[PDB]
């Protein structure tokens, strides 16, 4: 329907349509660019190798599914989908457009601000919860933020990670993610990373440091012996005062990480909860947090192969809607 044109940049080549102009550089790549259907700046990944394999092409048609079901202020939408084959037969590359940001958190605050970021943060969180997504690596990097300071959620790292994801726990829930926010939040009002770790144990040790050993309480619900003898054979430590770690920062947002940054993750408050603390006074809005459609991740489970993968990416694309303007 509309007309490609050929391109090199990255050290990569691109085919997109005519209405995205002047691309620029910015797992994949992404580039800037301008989109003259709507005008605004945009911005282009291209999936690199989609399908080489069959993880690949799972991971390609994953991330298609859950871009296409996004649609939410906090978290990145989906504005078009395209490639250039003319066939299934000729289709081998997938380019993904979404609106341009800029800055990372990556890239110290004040408590006003802090706020506001953390806030937009749960929000989104709250959504994508609602929908049984579990985003799995909250970093600075992955949170887009524009000048008028708005948040979008965007796809060392274990810096951010839950202590059951480290030790590889099976079973963990929805709040490994408020662990990663509890984590950030933190660095935002510290300007330091909160735990630093060099390695998987160095990593932990901190975490402990922190928020204090297991009680038996917590180490009776943990499966692996391994673990578990890991764990108990460790010199005890306890949970320290967050009011004379977080010295002098407001002692609602100290409040609201106490509750975060909880070892076990059945008590960790959830991003619905939080989002009801009163270190939200002023932004939080029950009547404007929504939650999302619920989402069919049953193809988790399934084992396909490349061709198949690849054949239900190709419905996904053709069967884009774009949003309205
Ligand atoms: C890590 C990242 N940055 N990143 C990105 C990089 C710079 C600006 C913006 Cl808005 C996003 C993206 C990504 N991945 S993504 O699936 O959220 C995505 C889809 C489409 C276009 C870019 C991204």
């Amino acid at each position: 329907r509309p007309t490609f044109y050929r391109q090199e940049l990255n050290k990569t080549i691109w085919e997109v349509p005519e209405r995205y102009q002047n691309l620029s550089p910015v797992y994949g790549s992404v580039c800037a660019a301008f989109d003259t259907k709507t005008g605004l700046r945009v911005a282009v990944k291209k999936l690199s190798r989609p399908f080489q394999s069959i993880i690949h092409a799972k991971r390609t048609y994953r991330e298609l599914r859950l871009l296409k079901h996004m649609k939410h202020e906090n978290v990145i939408g989906l504005l078009d989908v395209f490639t250039p084959a003319r066939s299934l037969e000729e289709f081998n590359d997938v380019y993904l457009v979404t609106h341009l940001m800029g800055a990372d958190l990556n890239n110290k605050l004040t408590d006003d601000h802090v706020q506001f970021l953390i806030y937009q943060i749960l929000r989104g969180l709250k959504y994508i919860h609602s929908a049984d997504i579990i985003h799995r690596d909250l970093k600075p990097s992955n949170l887009a933020v524009n000048e008028d300071c708005e948040l979008k959620i965007l796809d060392a790292t274990r810096w951010y990670r839950a202590p059951e994801i480290m030790l590889n726990w099976m079973h963990y829930n929805q709040t490994v993610d408020i662990w990663s926010v509890g984590c950030i939040m933190a660095e935002l009002l510290t300007g330091r990373t909160l735990f630093p770790g060099t390695d998987h144990i160095d990593q932990l040790k901190l975490i402990l440091r922190l928020v204090g050993t297991p009680g038996a309480e917590l180490l009776k619900k943990i499966s692996s012996e391994s673990a578990r003898n890991y764990i108990q054979s460790l010199t005890q430590m306890p949970k320290m005062n967050f009011a004379n770690v977080f010295i002098g920062a407001n002692p609602l947002a100290v409040d609201l990480l106490e509750k975060m940054l909880v070892l076990d993750s059945d008590k960790r408050i959830t991003a619905a909860q939080a989002l009801a603390h009163a270190y939200f006074a002023q932004y939080h809005d029950p009547d404007d947090e929504p939650v999302a459609d619920p989402y069919d991740q049953s193809f988790e489970s399934r084992d396909l192969l490349i061709d198949e993968w690849k054949s239900l990416t190709y419905d996904e694309v053709i069967s884009f809607v774009p949003p309205p303007l």
